[PDB]
């Protein structure tokens, strides 16, 4: 499976971003397999406005953290195990009526409760950046620094059918 | 180990409650042995207010569920593996600088960041209620049936050398 390296170097900027039409979206999961020894950083970031609807998904003391910043809710959450073991973790974000669930390994570990009405309605597009923030780190509600010196492969972002556009800074790099 | 019923017959109220001084707390962990089939219910309430300043961790669906209401932070986050085995599982929660932590069989499972300033400091009393909550479960942020026919041993609540009171609406019924 071809595998991309989460971050380029500095780390400054998402290696990619990905931009949907809501009203288009049929799915609204996501998924893939992270590999790392990096406690500490962004796996992907989204928003439908980077002033007050965003989301963000990463690793603080090697485990999953969400920040989340909506018309419904503001957190800050850790949660699951390491994940910085050096070894291919599968993860799942999905959205399941009003609450957002992550899944590690096959295990549901983290479902926040009440944070979001449903996509489609409500904010016509959404951005999903990896490995970076679409706005500064001192901007999060808990800044970390957001370079994860880690593996992607397997990924899958919410409706590929609803996808508009897909970008890249610069040049995604394979880890082989 | 004496173990107790987190609940007596209809499990409409607590079976115990204890009250501190919060002044003088100088331990603000709370930790338990817990085992049940019953997959919803109330583990334990804490308040310093009913109205706006209060926490319950419970069970939905096997696992842990926290619902908190203070003037930092309003959530409902569910965490950790279903404890609904009938096995016996040790219980921790604590406070870590501005979070409340989560452990469940020596592992932490959640980390709620930014909910919380100094418990001694800003709401001079805290009391916390087993297996059941201080007011009625429609106010809830997300209702839930409080019964929880579960056992209970080796619980220590915060700091004892700050436990004011303690009451019991009715007995204390031994799991053996
Ligand atoms: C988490 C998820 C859904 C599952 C999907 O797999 C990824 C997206 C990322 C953006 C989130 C959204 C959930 C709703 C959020 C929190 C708000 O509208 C602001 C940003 C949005
Ligand atoms: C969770 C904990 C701390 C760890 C301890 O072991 C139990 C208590 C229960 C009451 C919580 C408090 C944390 C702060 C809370 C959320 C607010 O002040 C309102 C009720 C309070
Ligand atoms: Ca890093
Ligand atoms: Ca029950
Ligand atoms: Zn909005
Ligand atoms: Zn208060």
């Amino acid at each position: 499976p071809p595998a991309v390296h989460l971050s380029n170097g500095p780390g400054q900027e998402p290696i990619a971003v990905m931009t949907f039409d809501l009203t288009k979206i049929t799915k609204t999961s996501s998924s893939f397999e992270v590999r790392t020894w990096d406690p500490e950083g962004v796996i992907f970031y989204g928003d439908t406005n980077p002033k007050d609807d965003w989301f963000m998904l990463g690793l603080r003391d090697g485990r999953p953290e969400i920040q989340l910043h909506n018309h419904w809710a503001q957190l800050t959450v850790g949660a699951g195990p390491r994940l910085d073991d050096g070894r291919w973790h599968q993860v799942e974000v999905k959205m399941e009526g009003d609450s957002v669930l992550l899944e590690v390994d096959g295990e549901e570990v983290l479902r926040l409760r009440q944070v979001s009405g449903p996509l489609t309605s409500k904010h016509p597009i959404m951005r999903i950046a990896l490995g970076g923030l679409l706005f500064p780190a001192s901007n999060l509600r808990l800044p970390l620094v957001p370079a994860l010196d880690g593996c992607l492969r397997r990924d899958s972002w919410l409706d590929k059918q609803a996808e508009i556009s897909a970008s890249a800074p610069t040049s995604l790099r394979s880890c082989d």
